[PDB]
């Protein structure tokens, strides 16, 4: 099994998946590792290789820190990185259904995290299930995280922002020059991430460069305007310099700065880079995208009001409880070890933790807002409330604020609202429909009958995997005796909800909570 | 003849043509001393007694006060306007009885509105024939100072110690303990009503032990005195009346040279400079009202309330929909009632800082973002509504709910109305709703009057809240019949459920504007 690329020959390996067989090519390189001297520096492109790279094996993942605060536990450790870490990480996979096609649609996959972790070689990542269900093609990439991804020095291109981006946007060039011989069709090319993924696809919707690399988006749980997503051109700088001060690299120079820390072993700028901001919290981008005037031209929330951006069809959403993951590590009073719940003042100073910069009016007009309690007893109303707190500011207000903005230049968006929780969910039944728990939906993981999921599981799965890959075919997220999928309009801003009972139509998503933060929440 | 033996010496009345039958009607007996001279500003003194026989047969004078001229010949707003000659002299009262003359009549005593500064008791809305005719009430109204001649405060100095119209209402009180009888009225079963300011001071007679055995149950019409307007901290009255003596020339080292210089002013250079004595100053500021004074309030009446210091007995309360409508066209801007009164989002703002000075900025978009979850976007008039209501619910319905709340919690039987009626009488122009006030004339029964232009449905209405009310008075309970009528159910901490009134259906239901009331409950004390 051989397929021949631009760059020289590369060997892939037969899968069985479901009876049949699917064509898979893991850790084909698509940059130079940017080892050494090019560390900081946004990537160089490939040259031939004479003879053949064996695709058959999941590339290394690029440097990050690990998630050990739970030894043992699955819940965090299932999104540890499964292969070696290393600077040369420069990798891509191609799925490929068998028999092959010759114009088959292709699904781009951009692996979330807060920007400073994550690999595409994780389980719930595997492609293979997609691949064979509808038939598509799936790529995905590892691009740099971390400092050795996003630090900035703007202007300057020894470490001028982005890299980790422009990972991704050459990894999407690779497919553009590629894909046909795989037999994938390069004009119908759909992206699709979670989190800072569906984060760096909404930024690819902004970036020139990124125009003519895909066709369709689709953003889960994750968009740029989301308070995490993006940092000021002034705070990048800030948090660059406390991590040369932290490496002993701190020089007047600039160009001599990144010299310094590019002598630095990895670790070491690795395990400073949690201090680089003081007031951290779980949902800290210590090193994320920026303003370059290269990848972004200027301020992302400006292109999107003048709508300067791809205009395609898009489809967005996010989860129930998008905020329980965050509370557990770190808000006092929580644990998954216990039914965590708290007291009106643990409340106040987990407000205290995840609005550091907020004052103590504004961290009460928050605690007001999400108290008007519908039952006066639970206890669970606070433990629900703080949840309910961070998700909706950080994920689910910015999400139905960009599907709004975005639909208002004529543009197909499709909404959704996902409300099952996992049957083999490994955190605690409090937490509810977590952060990134759509995920192993989506890539059709319960469709494995020998897999522990049940019946309605694999079914809503089906749905889930069908509508995403008709979505990326036709720009429509139609089913087969399926609920018509209505488009995200301004006005009457209609959604789809996704569970294993009834899958309904529905209007304005939590759209009482979601005018706090959008029309009050700035003014404090 | 028509003449009763009163403590104080013999009294002649009236007889008065009602719905075909009789009223005997006492109008103008005095109950104390006049406050002139030496006794302005002191606690009402006690009468001694008359030899001949006095005329109770028109309507005495008016205690001093400014007149609201803001519309000339607008029956609008001159119908508030005293309808007799001011004066110091106006410690009198009034009393009307049905023909027969009952053996042991329940007894309702009025107490009316203003802003403490204005009012009186012979107004046509005050009218208590229809009562004493319809439900065979004894009905008693008195007059008692208003403004800085009522309420001004030195406290601790006894000539001018602070509430003395309080006490001029306590000492009417007095009053009929001491003669009602001889009226065939049954002094030990006697009711308190007001509106307003009148619903404050009802309310603070259930706080005060003075008035504890001068009556058995009360009545509140928007109004009670946790409103943010009723009550005037010790050290804000002080520095009002000192305000005051610097206005009129009057500032002195002793206090009592203070009061002596103030004591020789004419008695319209006072009334001219209350409005002053307020920094600020809205059209619902109370310049000189009640206040801490050690005697009549021995604490601040929040205390008492919360600690349950008070006179245990059922209680009737409520508002009406559109309180804040009327103080909106004496001063916020871009209203008028000769428009539809129509305001932009600015309008608004600089509306809430009218009536917010003292508030901060942060506060006065807090407000702002709590009342402008529009329904309808446009809906043009979503702006003069929502500060129609900002103002009714601060001023007026939370704090009676709030009231009515606390006082529940003691272990008596509150009741609680929302009178939703607009009268098709009302003079104001129709943007102004179900106005402060315009329920009085509802429940003094004037509607019943066939002859003055009042549909079917009002009547009605009228007949069934008079109803209500006097039963209330007479069995604590304001039942209207047994059958063929809504049962209104009491007020409790946990369901709070209160009685709508109308013309079209009138309904039980729960937590009224809960939402709005949580705002100025437990936000608006944190801004
Ligand atoms: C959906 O994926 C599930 C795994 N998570 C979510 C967990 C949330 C709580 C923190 N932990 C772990 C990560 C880690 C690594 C080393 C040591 C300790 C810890 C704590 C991860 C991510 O990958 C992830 C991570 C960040 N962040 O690093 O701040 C985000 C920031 C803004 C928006 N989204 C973020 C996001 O989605
Ligand atoms: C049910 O009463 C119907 C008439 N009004 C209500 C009108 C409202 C608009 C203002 N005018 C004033 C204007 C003005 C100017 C010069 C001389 C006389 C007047 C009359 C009265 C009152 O008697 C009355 C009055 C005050 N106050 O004067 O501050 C209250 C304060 C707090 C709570 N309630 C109050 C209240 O109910
Ligand atoms: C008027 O009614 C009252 C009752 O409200 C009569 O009452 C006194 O009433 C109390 C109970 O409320 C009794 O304990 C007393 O014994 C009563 N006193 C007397 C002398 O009877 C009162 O008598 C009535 N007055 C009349 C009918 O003239
Ligand atoms: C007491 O009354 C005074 C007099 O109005 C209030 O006023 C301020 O400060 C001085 C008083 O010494 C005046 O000259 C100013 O004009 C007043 N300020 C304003 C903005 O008018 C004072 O606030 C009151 N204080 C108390 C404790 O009651
Ligand atoms: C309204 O309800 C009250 C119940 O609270 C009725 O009260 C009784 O009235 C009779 C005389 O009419 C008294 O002898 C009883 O003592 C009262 N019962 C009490 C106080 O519990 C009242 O009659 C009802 N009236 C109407 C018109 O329905
Ligand atoms: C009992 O009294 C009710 C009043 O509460 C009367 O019903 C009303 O009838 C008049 C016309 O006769 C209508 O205008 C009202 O709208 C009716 N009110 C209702 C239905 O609430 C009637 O006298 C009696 N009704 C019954 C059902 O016995
Ligand atoms: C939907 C579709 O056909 N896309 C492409 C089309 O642009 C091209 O002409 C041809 C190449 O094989 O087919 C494929
Ligand atoms: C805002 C500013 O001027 N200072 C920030 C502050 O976080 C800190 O003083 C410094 C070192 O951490 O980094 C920078
Ligand atoms: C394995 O690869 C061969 C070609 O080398 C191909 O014919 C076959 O379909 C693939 N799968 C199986 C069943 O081995
Ligand atoms: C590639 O795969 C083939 C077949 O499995 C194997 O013989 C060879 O060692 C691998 N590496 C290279 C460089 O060919
Ligand atoms: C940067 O500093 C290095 C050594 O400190 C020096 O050789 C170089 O000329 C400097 N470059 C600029 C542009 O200042
Ligand atoms: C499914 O769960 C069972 C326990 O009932 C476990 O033994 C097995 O390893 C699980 N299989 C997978 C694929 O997770
Ligand atoms: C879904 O919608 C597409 C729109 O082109 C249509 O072609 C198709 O028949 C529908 N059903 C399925 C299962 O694709
Ligand atoms: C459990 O979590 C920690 C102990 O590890 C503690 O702070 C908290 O009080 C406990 N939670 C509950 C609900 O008891
Ligand atoms: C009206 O009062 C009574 C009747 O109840 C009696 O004195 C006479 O009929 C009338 N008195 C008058 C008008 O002098
Ligand atoms: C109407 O009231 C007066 C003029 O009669 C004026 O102050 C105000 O601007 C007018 N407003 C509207 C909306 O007519
Ligand atoms: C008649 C007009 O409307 C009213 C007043 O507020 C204006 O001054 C103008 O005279
Ligand atoms: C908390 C402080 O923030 C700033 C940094 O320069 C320091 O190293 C430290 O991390
Ligand atoms: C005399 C008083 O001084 C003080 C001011 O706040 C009052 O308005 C008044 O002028
Ligand atoms: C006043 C109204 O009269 C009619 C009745 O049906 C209602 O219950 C209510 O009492
Ligand atoms: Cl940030
Ligand atoms: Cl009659
Ligand atoms: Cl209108
Ligand atoms: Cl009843």
């Amino acid at each position: 099994i051989i397929i021949a690329t631009k760059n020289g020959k590369v060997r892939g390996m037969n899968l069985t998946v479901f009876g049949g067989t699917v064509t898979a090519f893991l850790g084909i390189p698509y940059a130079q590792p940017p080892l050494g001297r090019l560390r900081f520096k946004k990537p160089q492109s490939l040259t031939k290789w004479s003879d053949i790279w064996n695709a058959t094996k999941y590339a290394n993942s690029c440097c990050q820190n690990i998630d050990q605060s739970f030894p043992g536990f699955h819940g965090s450790e299932m999104w540890n990185p499964n292969t070696d870490l290393s600077e040369d990480c420069l990798y891509l996979n191609v799925w490929i259904p068998a028999p092959k096609p010759k114009n088959a649609t292709v699904l781009i996959w951009i692996y979330g995290g807060g920007f400073q972790t994550g690999t595409s070689s994780l389980h719930v990542y595997d492609g293979k299930f997609l691949a064979r269900v509808e038939r598509v093609i799936v790529v995905s990439m590892n691009y740099r995280v971390g400092a050795l991804g996003f630090l900035a020095l703007p202007g300057n291109p020894e470490a001028p922002g982005n890299m980790g981006l422009f990972d991704q946007q050459l990894a999407l060039q690779w497919v553009q020059k590629n894909i046909a011989a795989f037999g994938g069709n390069p004009k119908s090319v759909t992206l699709f991430g979670e989190s800072a993924g569906a984060a760096s696809v909404s930024l690819h919707l902004l970036s020139p460069g990124s125009h003519s690399l895909f066709t369709r988006a689709i953003l889960q749980s994750g968009s740029f305007n989301a308070p995490w997503a993006v940092t000021s051109l002034y705070e990048a700088r800030n948090r660059t310099l406390n991590l040369a001060k932290l490496t002993g690299c701190s020089r007047e120079n600039e160009t001599e700065i990144i010299k310094c820390l590019r002598n630095k072993d990895p670790q070491e700028i690795l395990l400073n880079e949690a201090f680089v901001v003081p007031y951290g919290t779980p949902l800290s981008v210590n090193f994320g995208p920026t303003v370059d005037g290269d990848f972004l031209t200027d301020m992302p929330d400006i292109l999107l009001e003048l709508g300067q951006f791809k205009k395609t069809q898009i489809l967005v959403g996010v989860n129930k409880d998008e905020g329980t993951a965050f509370l557990v590590y770190g808000a006092p009073g929580f644990s998954k070890d216990n039914n965590s719940i708290i007291t009106r003042k643990e409340f106040q100073e987990g407000l205290k933790i995840f609005f550091p910069g907020v004052s103590e009016f504004g961290k009460e007009s928050i605690l007001f807002h999400y108290t008007d309690w519908v039952d006066d007893q639970r206890p669970e109303n606070y433990r629900e409330a703080l949840g309910d707190v961070v998700g909706d500011y950080n994920f689910i207000c910015p999400a139905l604020e960009f599907t709004k903005k975005f639909s208002e230049w004529g543009n197909n968006a499709f909404f959704y609202y996902f409300e099952h929780r996992s049957s083999k969910l490994p955190w605690p039944e409090w937490m509810g429909v977590m952060h990134g728990y759509e995920i192993e939906f989506v890539f059709g993981l319960p469709l494995e009958r020998r897999d522990n999921y049940t019946k309605a599981e694999e079914i809503l799965s089906r749905s889930i995997v069908k509508r995403w890959a008709n979505f990326a075919k036709y720009g429509n997220p139609n089913e087969t005796n399926s609920t018509s999928w209505p488009v995200f309009k301004s006005t009457e801003q209609k959604y789809l909800t996704l569970n294993t009972e009834s899958t309904r139509i529905m209007t304005k998503l939590r759209a009482q909570q979601c005018r706090f933060w959008t029309s009050f929440f700035p003014k404090v």
